[PDB]
Parts: C-alpha cells; structure tokens; sequence
C-alpha cells in the first residue's frame, strides 16, 4: 500500500555525533555490536513487541568498522528499499545535521523519541508536504525552531496536528467554530509513488462540535466522500482512491476501531459511513460491500 | 618510471609563515644562505645518506632575497619537472595552508616530517586519488583533521593504509576476515602521467591470514596476476602492466627483498609469485624470464 | 505488475496533421464522432477482441470539438493513468512530430501499425532505456531513420530486437557465436516505477545454439537466474525480482506456454528452469513452488 | 474607466513597409501632409461620425520627414497617453510585424480593417489575456495563422468569440450544450491598470436556450452576480466590481439597449437582471438603485 | 589635435576578396609589388598631390607574401599609430566585411571611394557616434544598406549630412523651418581620446534662412557659444573647448576661409562670429585675440 | 620516444560515410572479413613493406558487424595506447567529418591519402599545433578549404610546410631573404605529453642560401643548439632536449642518413652539427659523444 519511509534512511546514530546514512552497499552489515547482535537475535527468534525492540535498536551506538568513505551503512532490520528524490533527502539530512549540533539538543531528540513515538515508520506523503513548507526561505519555521521539531514529528504520527503544525496548505474560508483547508498536488520534482488530487479536510476549533461546518464542507466538496481516519479530523477523497482506503481499513486492529467507534465527532460526520463502518465489522466480503456504500445516488 | 612530486613543488620554508611556491623562473636561485650553501656543498660533494641531507635542507628557513610577486622559489635540489595539472596544485596548496595557520599544528607537522618521511618524492597517482577524495564536500576528512593528515602522510609511504586512510574507494564484497576493494580510473582533468584500468586489493584484518579471501578474490580476479608489493596488501595489476614493475623490481634493494621474502604472507599469495621472486634473485636476465612467468596456461 | 504507457498518452489523431495529447482534463470526451460512438458502444457491449476494435479506433480522425488550448484529449478507452516525467514526454512528443512532417511518412505509420503491432500498450522501462538512446546527440539513431524507427517499433512488441536494435548497452564480451551484454540502472530523472539492479543478457547469433555461450554466461552471472522471456534472448535477473516475475507467469496464456515448452532455445538454458515451467504448468500454489524453485543450493 | 489602447500605438503606416511606432517625442507632429491636414481640419471641426474619419486617418500612408531614428511618430489624433508594459509592446509588434512581410497579406489586413471594426480603441485586459497565450511556444497560434488573426481582432470587438478565439483558459466543467469555463489573474508583470479575482463564463453551443448550464453555472457561481455584457456570452463578476459596471452602463446607447433588451438569451439570466436593466431604463440616480439591486438577501 | 583613424586600419585591399587587417606586426612591409614600390619612392620624392598618391595606393591589390596566419599588413603610409576600442574594431570589420560579399557592391564601393572621398582620414568621434547606432537591433539602418552607406560615407566627410544621416540623437524642439538636436557624452567603452559634455545644433530645412531658429537656440544654448564648422551647420561648443577650436582654425586654408566668408549663413549666425574670423584674417598672436573673444559679457 | 597517433584513432572507414570511432572496446574485433583477414595473415606472417600493407588496410572498408551504439571499433592494427585530450579528438573528428560529406571529395581524400602519406602515424606536438589554429573563428583556414587540407596533410609528413601551412606562429623578424619566427609552449588543456619551451626556426624563402639569416638568428638563439631535423629548416632546441634528439637520431636509416649529408644546407647550419653527424656516423657510444659535443665553450 502506502509506502513508508523509516527514519535510519536519512541518519543513523554513531559513536559521538550523528552521521549521514549511505543506502549504496549492504556487504557491511555482516560486522556488529555485542549488544547489537543480541538484540537481533531476540527480534529474529520471535514476536514479542517488535517496535518497541526496533526503537531500542535505534537507540545503541555503532563501531567504527561499519563506516565507509561516503558516510555509514545501517543496518538491516530497520532500512526499507524504497527509492526517494535526492533533493528531499538532502534537504532533511541537511536540516537535521544542523540541528544536531548540540548537547542538550540530542539530549531533548532522544526524549521525543522515547516520549510518543509509536514506530519508526512514516507516510511517504507527509514527508513531501513537511519539506515542501521547509525549503522556501519566508516561512516561519527557519525562526521558530520548536514549532518546526513539533511539525516534523507530528509528520511522523506523534502528536495531534494543529493548523500550525500541518503541511502545506492556504486558508480558503472560516467561520465560528473550525475551519476548512484546501490542500494541491505536490509538484513531480518531489512526488514519490502515486499521485492524488485536489482534497479538502477540517479541524474542530477546541472542543465542541462544528454546526456550521458541515454545511460549509457540503457545499465545498461536493462530488466527495467523508471518512475519519485518525482522530481530530474529517478527510475527503474522492470517490476512486477510496477504493485503496479499504485496504487501509483491512489493517486496522479491533481495539483502534473500537475505540474509534466510540466517538461523537465520528458519529458527526454523516450517515454512510457509520454504514461502512458496520459493514467492515460485519467481517464480510470487502468488494462488494465496498461497492454498495460506494453507489451514487 | 613512474613520475613522483616532491613535496617542495607546492610549498616552501619561509621566515615564518609558509608560502606557495612558483616554479616560473629558476634565475634567483643563484643567491642562498650559510647554512643553505653548506648544505649544498655537502650534498654535491659525495654520496652520503642524500635523503637525510635533503629532510636536512627541507627545515631550514629561507631569506627575503628569494620573494617574488608570485611566491617564493624553491631549491635546484628538492623540485622535480614534471608538469602537475592546475586544479591538483590550487586544491592541495589551498588546503595545506588552511591547514598551517597556527604554531602548534606548525610544531605537529615537523615533528610528522621528522618521525616517519624516508624520502620527499611520493607517488603521483596516489596523491590524485588522495585528491579525489578531498574535492567533493560530503565526506568524512572534513570533520575530522586528523584521519585526513594521517591519509596524507601515508600517501607518501609514512603510514600503512588501512580501510579509512585508503583513496577513493568502494567495498563490493567482505567476509569473516578481511575485505576486497575496486578501484576505478581516474578522471581525465587530475591524470598525470599513463592511464591504468580496473584492479583490485586485499587487507588483512587484524593479523590472521585470510582463509576465504584467497577464493573470494581468485573469483573476483578472473583473468589477472597477483603481487605483495610494499608489505600488508595483495595488489592486482593486468598482465601488461606487469612488464613495466619488473622494472620497478629492478630498482628494489637486497635487504627489502630479503625482508619481503620472510613473510608468511608473501608465502600465501600463491605459486606463480615465488617462482618470479626466486627469478629476479637469480640475477639473470629480465626479459626472458618475465615472459616465461608471464605465460598464460 | 509493470505499469505500461499507451501511445495515444503521447500523440493522438486529429483531421490532418497529429496534434500532442493533454491529459489535464477528461470533461470534454463526452462528445464523440459517430463511428467513434459506434465502435465505443460495440466495445462495451461484449468481449470479441478488444484489442483489435482498440487498434480500429486509434485509426479514426477526431472532430475540432475536442480541441483545447494546449492540445486534443485523448478517448477514456486507449488512455492510462501512471505518471510519466516530464522529459521522457517532451522528448518523444518532439521526435515523433518531428518525423511525422511528411504524408508518405504518414503512410508508412500508418501500415506499420498495421502491420505488426499486437497492442498499444508497451513497457515503461523499455520507452525510458529507448529515450536514454535518444537523449545523446553522438548516436547512429539521427542518422538513419529507418534502423531508429525499428527500434521504436521493437520497443512496443512489435520485432525480435537485434543488437543494433537494442536499448542503452555497452557489449562486454564475445565469442565465436552469441554475445553477451551488461545493462545499467536508468538515472533518477527517467524513472517512472520501481528499480532494477544490473542484469546480463545473451543474444544468438543467426541460428545456431551456443556453445561457449553458456561458460561465459555462468561465469559473469555468478549468483543470478535464467529465464527464457519472451523468444530469442537468455534474460537473467535477481533472485528477490524473480518473485514478481512468477506474477507475470501467471497471465501468460496457454498457447504461449506450449509453443515456448516446445523451442530447443528454452531447453538450452538450464535445469531448474525446467522444472519452474513444470511447476507452473502443474497449476498447483504458485508461492510454495516458487519458494521451492528459489531454495539456494 | 476601463482604459483603452489604440492600434497606432502599436505601429502605424508608413510609405510602403509599416514601421514600429515610438511615442517618445511629439515635437515632430507639426509637419504633416495634405490629405492628412485637411482630414484633421474636418474631423476637428464638426462632430460627423468621428469613428469614421478615424479609420480613413489610419489607412493613409506617410511622409518621410516623420521618421525618426527609433521609428515613426504618429498622428496626434489616434495615440493615447496610457502607459503598458514592455514585454507586451515589444512581443506585440515583432508578431505583427512578422505577419505583415507580404503583399498579399497587407491587402488582406486593410481588407478586414475595412470590413469589420468598429473604432481603433480596444480594452486593455483582452490585449493581455490575447498576448497571454502567444508567449508560450506550444500553442495553436503559431501554426494556425488564420485563427491567430481571428483571435486577434475579435480581441478589438471584431468577431463574436467563440471557445477557440477566446484568451487564456482552461474548460472546469462541460454538459449537453454549452460550456463554462474558468479565469485566472493574470501575472504581475502583464497587468496594465487595475486587478480583477476569478471569474467564470458560459457560451452556447449553436443557438438553443441551455436548460442545465443554468443549474450547473449556479451551482459553480456561488455567491457571484449574472450580467450579459455584450451578445452571445452571460458573465459573472464579483459584487464589488459591479459598481464600475454601473458606469459602464452609463455610456450605453439608447438602440443598444434596446436591442440588448429583444433577446430571449438576456431574459435567459435571470431575474435580477431585468430589474437593474428596468431601473437603468428608469433614467433615475445609479447610486440609490445600484444598491437596492446589490442587497444581499 | 583630433587624431583620425584611417580606413586602412580596418580593411585593406587583397588578391581578390578584402581581408581584416592586423597592426601586431610590421617587419612584414619590406616586401612590396612593383607599383607599390614605384608609388611609395614617388610619394617619398617630392610633395606632389598626397591625397590623390594615397587614394591610388589603397586601390592597389596586395601579393600573397603580406599574408600571415591573423590577417594581411598594411602599408606603412596609410596606417596610424592610434589605439582604438576592441569593440569598435570588431563590430565595423563585421558589418564593412558582411556587406562586401558581392562583386557588384565591390564596384559600387570603389565608385564612391573615387567619387567623392577628399582623403583617407577621418574623425574618431565620428565613427564612434556612427557606431553607436550600428550597435542596437531596432534601428533603421539594417532594413535599408543603402542609407547606412550614405551615413557611413558622410562620417567621412564625403556628403553633407542631413538629420537621417546623423549619428545618434534624439529631437527636443522643432518648429516651421529647420530643427534643433540635442546630443549627450558617448559611453566609456567606446571613448577613444578626450571628452566633451553635452552641445546641441541646426539643421536649416531646404534652402531659407531661418527666422525663429535663432531664437530657439538662444533658448536653448543660454550660456555657450555659436560657430560654423564646415558648411551647412550652427554647432554650438562650451567656452572651454573653443580653445581647442583655435587650433584647428590654424590648419584651415586660405581658400576654405575665403569661401565660408562668403556665405550669408554665416552671417547668420550672430555678431561675435565674424569678429573672430577678422581677428584669425587678421593673422596675428591667436592667444590673446582668442581670450578677447572668450570674455563673458 | 615521441608518442604518434593514428589516423584511425580519429575516423575508421565504413560501408559508405566514415563513422567515428570508438576505442572503448576491443572484444568486437574478433569478427572481421575474407579481405581484412586475409590482409591481417600476411602483415602477421613476415616483414614486407608494412607500411604499404597498412595503407592498404586502412582503404578497405568494414562490416556491420563491427558497429556499436557509439561508433565503429577500429582494427587492432591500426590503433595506438595513448590518450589523448577529448577537446582535440572533438574538434578534429567534427572538422573532418564535416569536410567528408561529398563524394567528389571522398575521391580527392583518397587521392591524396594514396600520393604522399609514407605511414599513417604523425607526430602529437604537430597535431596540437595545427588545432590550436582551428580552435579560433577569426583564422584563414575556414575561408580556404584546400590550405586547411594542404596543412593537415603536411602536418603528417606529407608536404614541405611553408610558411602560410605552419601551426601557430607569430612572425617576430624578417629580412631580404628568408624568415625567422617563435614558437611558444601550448596552453595546458592541449598538452598531450612531455612540455617545450621557446624555441624559434627559420625557412629559406626560395632557393639560395641565406647570408644575414645566420647572424639574425644567432643574435636571436643566444644560449640554444643548431639542428636539420627534416629537409628545409634549421630548428633549434634547448642544450637539455638535445639528450632525446639523439634518440631520434638512433633510429635514421642510414640513405636518409647520407642523403641528409649531401645537401648545402646541411653544410651551412653551422661547425658543431657537422662534428655531430660525424660522430653519430662512427658508430660509437652515444652518451659520451653527446656529452663531448654538448660541452659549453
């Protein structure tokens, strides 16, 4: 599906400070650490809590015998093979380099990435639209550097999404409570994998229920669908991609869903979903029931 | 054989801050110092320990006589001719005196010069690969001041090279023990001199002789010959080339070669090997019998 | 499996002279000419060789109703939806139309197409190695236009490919019969898809079955995999790709199989090759079988 | 109001090739010849058909004591005093003066000079949008000459516009007759005079009454306001710019009017239109009324 | 004084086709043709018509042994000892050269260089101002060649310049009969000796005196001064530089003189005019009659 | 010594037009045909008259079968092993190709190559030279296509070079007979192998003996040495280069050798060369003679 690109793609830790990550030769791997050999045993021998062992492998120095002329190789239980434009790779090793020339600085990362991170693993997209407001110079990420550590790990499922901390995107209409974005095509020189359209969204304001938005939204989106993937949002896809979506909602776990269930916002977003939603509990055949919520009347 | 630069073509002793050196004219040598005068004397007077005299000769100052507008001239005794592209000369001259800005990296650098240089001269295609390692800006000699001076010194036979201190390089294949590399030809804007084609290398690890390296590299090898030039590598060359060091073999003193020959790892190159070792010890003619060992079966 | 790019994404009919394709909008293909309507209905009505009736309709004229600023749309029946890069488009749109300033040159496309095109559709990776060709201005392609012209046609299924009718290749090794080529991974700004690694090929001469043709090919591959896709060529590819090729076995028909079963040339290649087809043709589980193929001896 | 930009100053004739025009210096102007002096003495002194009299000035050649280094002065009758960018003047009139380099081509400008226009001046916004598409190369202008021509002096109230001779534009939507379409702003270094937002359109398709273009332009239009400026077209503007409308309105002729007001297209828009048509009829105070018809119920 | 560039300096006569002219050498002069000698020793002889002995030795072909690998030496009699502008040199070699391919405009070059050419030299403000308006594209020059012949043989004191055969300059103020012209200071990379501030002029229109031509140049001069350098023309120069002037009245001849006093545009001019032309008749001490005539009343 | 590069290192014949050539790859020319084969036997076999044979070699064209996608791979007897800058292989294959494009000078090319050529090889300094001469737009070489080929051809010992078909070349000092010129060393980007300094020469101009040309040059030589290299010239050289020239003179043959004694030329060189030639004549050690003769006096 949705392609994911990990964090040791683009830096790898070292001895003292961190270094950038050459994906060119994989004939190193074969050398390791005394902890580090431990730990892939215990990951390869069975499934118990494979995160939480991914994230404790990130987290241990490397020797020098895995360094190369080019930078150093990491290792191969938490490397993907999936290709990526240069220029967003250089772009964020660049960025991340700068910001990793401190003490107290890789003291506050180490505890972000011990405090909320879930896993490794990251949207492909998310990353496009985060460098895409990160490379002009007149923004306010370059002055604020707080804001910016807040957006790129919330483009890795850390933290709840504000207006501030999303992508890229332009206000198109507010109102009392909420407001409505309109979101565009990201341009070829960064796009990696497919491509989609034109897709609205909507943020609560802080807590209560929108009463004008969905008119609004009715009246913007139209031809569209309504779905509440994660929490504290309303998407739109069109009516094609949605199709995809299904096997987004094939992965899903029982207490995820569950617990999605029992929101109100979820309740809030209409009527055809709830049906949908019923329909994948129901534990059935996913085309043909696809394909009835998906009819138009 | 193969054209070797001196040190003093790109930087020569001044009163106290080092200059470049311009080899235009050659008229103002003609006036010196006591000390430089003496030591030119001694030197033109007979045949003994020259390389010393010319360390000796390297590390005295010189006078304001010898200023131009360009540089500084150097000695008739420690410059070669043999003509270095520009590009070479500007970014090695241009690092070098970045390097010299300060007394006690002047103290680090003499008491390099005194430790381990046997001879000024160094080898012209290791430093344009030493080179090719320093244009580009992502590598790993820029962090760190020292490994690139250790690289440096042992590009003019100081220091035996390990994996970090090699040129330009890029691993395709490990095993237990051991490495093989593969080198490349250089570009043409740094070649100086003959061209040389693909051929690989072998270091040891630690200290145990390879066991899989021998078949790993006879894999690799295919059609080529194998050779323990210098001491810690078993070098590659095209059975061409192979003509020209035997000449090379010409040059090498009794004592070297008896300290070659009691190696075990000169033992474990392989048969061939021997067989011309024990040829060129036998004093004969040189043509003959390196077209006999040259003969392919 | 491997996304294909139509012709008529690059060029579409119009009532004279070709006119370049903009697939921005899809809003005006609802009105149509009348043959046009008729061959769309007959299409959708039932399956009676949809690739003919697609070859018909590429050849009927458009009505000037379809015109836009930027160009003619194409039909919603011989247009794809995979993102191809900018360069590859611009520099085919301007060869093609180049070329096609001429009413006997139009003529002689017009029976080519008529001649041997099976369908429209056509491989991305061959156009992008095609296009690698073409970008250089020192190539025999610009000189002759009919040896360019068959490989254009070769690279939509349309001739057996010679060498001189090949992509971007560089021979080498020969031998009395047969040759062997080495290809090369596309740069980044041709890509559109996944990525492949290096992979030899083997072309017979004129008739006769090689004999050294097969040492040499065992000696280059080293660990790699036979195949017979396709007629006339000895492919090799990665162990990990040939897991998506097993994908590309299972739409192959059943005519195709047996006339490939029944080819000395495929009884040529090897052993286990053999027993791939048998396990293919046993219609059994493809993954055991094929992970029981894959097992490394 | 909306300023308006003649064609003299573009270019103006000459003996036998037009000449570009320089509006640098009118100090030159006091000399003229005698068919030109006396059309100036009757066009200033009585008021009897100035448009006329305007387009027999234009079509009568020069003296040679006019010219002038950079060019040819024009009259004093036909130049305005509105300045416009550089890039449009230039790219203009190498166009121009490109298509008029023959005979047969100069007997055909003058004859469709005679044939159709109005009056010389024409808008500024449709000169910019006109030369908006004739700046990029892959277009249909450049190999369609006649359509270029239509496209140009429909530009100056020539020819009803069709959807090929109209500006810069990209179809959002279409149906079973007729079309709408949307417009853009154009870029900073084209505009000549004030900015306009987005604003859509809709044209018939051969002469019937649309039945959902209606339907479909409200549900597009939004909050907008439906006008039927000229024939042949229903036009959307914004609210606020619809008082400079008001004075547009004030210049209409009485026979304009009424013939605007006998056509079942202009009863077609709606119903507020006829009301503010009624209310312009009424010979009344344009505030007062302009505002009852802009409330916003 | 006004040093003056000969023509020979630019081109000089070959075999059959004119070739560039290089002054880097000269010891190639030593040989010469039989005429040429036979011209040079008769031009040495005695002072017998120079100008006419020149003109006939430019119109003499040159033999093969002039040649060198630049271009073809002149000879020493009609060359200079000036430096000129790079650019000046190259972009009048060009256009003189672009235009001489043609026997027929080799015939025409050589009846206007016998018609009307007094002498070879010409003034170097001249043809710089003349070069000014070669260099731009949108002049009128490049349409038609034979008005730029015109301009470029009156830059050499060949005709009597009208204002369409002027340098560069710009029209300030006209009136009923004849015209006033402002020039401005020549940049510097086209500056080739002194520099002079800004000085305007008088063209008369046909035949008349003017009558309010006086009065507008009283206007516009205020404080400079008046004169009539050659015929035709009422320059105006700065107190200053009339010092300058002087000099060159000294070189004027008798006969010249005699027939500028006889012009009653000459007495136009004003009242101090003739003044000075008795105090120069006069032919006493030219210092103190010249500061008699410069004091500021 | 002096390293020679092959005509067919620059353009290879073909089946119709000449095609360039690539020296990338050697393993096509297994492959040849009955004639070339043949021709490759009998040049194997025995020493008769290889020249002529590899005339006759290079006149016979090739099959398809050697084609590749770059060029044709030339012959393995025909081709050299050095390198060569890629700015002089550019120009010089451009250049030829470009003049190769008529039959009627395909015949006048083969003439010629069948006239005077005594072997194919020709001199890198000479080749240099002559680029460094077509390099610059503003020579005589463009203009006349015959001069350009006579140069080309004397460039490889074809044709006594005057002074109109030299490489670069400055005329410095001229006299009533003969000339004396200088030569400068050629820039970097050119230089294919060991550099040169100043060094002037000297052409009797038509057939007497010079009587000032001894003392111009002898005022001009200063520190230098007197040659007859060739027929023709009196070269100089610096005292050092002298060593290699007497490498040079090992391998003359001994009829050029008398017949180079027998010319009045020879004899007015000067009263070193003869004492030289003698001592070269005697057949002694080369060394010691060479040093006698190089002593300063």
């Amino acid at each position: 599906m949705t392609q994911s690109v990990s964090l040791s793609d683009f830096i790898v830790k070292t001895e003292d400070g961190y270094m950038p990550s050459d994906r060119e030769c994989v004939a190193l791997d074969r050398y390791l650490s005394k902890e580090q050999k431990e730990l892939r045993e215990t990951f390869k021998d069975g499934k118990n809590d494979r995160s939480a062992l991914r994230i404790k492998m990130f987290l241990s120095p490397s020797p020098s015998r895995r360094f190369t002329q080019h930078g150093v190789v990491p290792m191969r239980e938490i490397k993907t093979n999936t290709d990526i434009p240069s220029t967003l790779w250089t772009l964020v090793t660049d960025w991340l380099l700068n910001l990793l020339q401190d003490e107290e600085n890789q003291e506050m990362f180490e505890d972000f990435i011990s405090s909320k991170f879930p896993d490794v693993l990251a949207s492909a997209d998310k990353l496009a639209r985060f460098a895409q407001r990160l490379e002009d110079r007149k923004d306010v990420l370059h002055k604020n550097f707080s804001k910016a550590m807040n957006a790129f790990g919330a483009c890795f499922w850390a933290i709840k999404p504000t207006f501030a901390t999303e992508g890229k995107c332009n206000v198109v209409r507010a109102t009392d409570d909420s407001m409505i974005l309109e979101f565009q095509p990201v341009p070829e020189y960064f796009r990696c994998g497919r491509s989609k359209a034109t897709f609205y969204k909507l943020y609560p304001l802080s807590d209560e229920q929108p009463v004008n938005g969905m008119l609004a939204l009715k009246a913007v989106a139209g031809n569209q669908f309504f779905m509440y993937h994660g929490h504290g949002h309303i998407r739109t896809v069109p009516y094609h991609e949605l199709a995809d979506a299904i096997k987004s909602y094939a992965r899903k776990d029982k207490e995820t869903l569950e617990s999605i269930s029992k929101s109100p916002l979820a309740a809030q977003c209409g009527s055809k979903f709830l049906d949908m939603l019923d329909g994948i509990r129901s534990k059935q055949k996913i085309e043909d029931v696809i394909l009835k919520a998906k009819i138009f009347e």
